[PDB]
């Protein structure tokens, strides 16, 4: 009996080496494995975001033509998620911005948007994320940027899916009732609008170490934004969580996904940060069969599945 109506992983690796544009794949970028990502649907995970780059999707101009053998491998990708019943989210990785320049303009990212969507309008199992982990930039022209992709995506057709906003301060949880409070007036004609925050457990909340706070920080970071939902009738996702394989980072997590489970009405669930082929050793590798968090974080996540 599943708690959520999603709770899944992170497929990482189309993003990596960012760098390097267009890259190559097999050396600086690659796509998930579909293999692996069958044996995390055989645990009972159920949603897997695929992060990619923009620049290497759509090269050049965003307004532009796809680039051939990078949809293609997006297209295998989610296919391969979703021909077995989950959720693929395709996740443009891209902070808002475009060849590394706050993307300014709503026009343009509303046609990339309307090219995204016209290749997975027919799918109810594509999830569209209008883009990764905004900062540092006009609180106004997120919420301009959030509207356009949704105008886009609807646009296309793409009418039954929902779709991820995410928020300023890199959509975190934490950091939401101080800074997002006008991404409550996004419209969708599908009623399909899930605000996709990300919440990490160590003490600057980035995500890059393995110690976490206290064994309550998860649950304390995720209060306000909880209530904020409530208040405004709005739904939620965490579409990004970790904390290191130690006993105070189990602890947080359980009593952030125990507080979440309580709260369903607008908690529709979480996806961990990350799986995928290229982590090796990495601290939150939630790769099977051999990924630090598969092992030892997996069997805290089980009572969710």
């Amino acid at each position: 009996a599943k708690v959520f109506q999603w709770f899944g992983s992170n497929e990482s690796g189309a993003e990596f080496g960012s760098q390097n544009l267009p890259g190559v794949e097999g050396k600086d970028y690659i796509w998930p494995d579909p293999n692996t990502i069958d044996t995390l649907i055989s645990k009972g995970m159920n949603i897997f975001r695929v992060p990619f780059m923009m620049e290497r999707l759509v090269p050049n101009s965003m307004t532009g033509s796809p680039d051939p053998n990078y949809l293609a491998d997006l297209i295998a990708t989610v296919n391969a998620i979703t021909q077995k019943g989950a959720y693929a989210v395709v996740d443009p990785h891209n902070y808002g911005r475009y060849y590394n320049s706050i993307i300014s303009s709503p026009s343009d990212f509303q046609t990339f948007w309307k090219t995204v969507a016209s290749q997975f309008a027919s799918n109810p199992l594509v999830i569209f994320d209008t883009n990764n982990e905004y900062h540092d930039m006009d609180q106004t022209l997120v919420l301009n940027l959030n509207q356009a992709a949704i105008d886009g995506i609807r646009s296309a057709g793409a009418t039954s899916q929902y779709i991820f906003v995410e928020g300023n301060s890199w959509t975190g949880a934490w950091t939401w009732t101080n800074v997002n409070d006008n991404m409550k007036s996004l419209t969708d004609p599908s009623d399909k609008i899930i605000y996709e925050m990300h919440q990490f457990l160590d003490s600057d909340g980035s995500g890059t170490s393995a110690t976490c706070v206290s064994s309550t920080i998860g649950q304390e970071r995720i209060t306000s934004a909880t209530q904020w939902l409530r208040a405004n009738g709005k739904k939620g996702i965490i579409g990004e969580f970790a904390g290191g394989a130690n006993d105070v980072c189990e602890t947080a997590i359980t009593g952030m996904l125990d507080y979440m489970a309580q709260n369903t009405d607008v908690w529709t669930g979480a996806i961990w940060w990350a799986a995928g082929p290229w982590w090796g050793d990495y601290i939150f590798s939630m790769e099977p069969d051999n990924g630090i968090a598969y092992q030892q974080i997996l069997p805290i996540l089980t009572p969710y599945l």
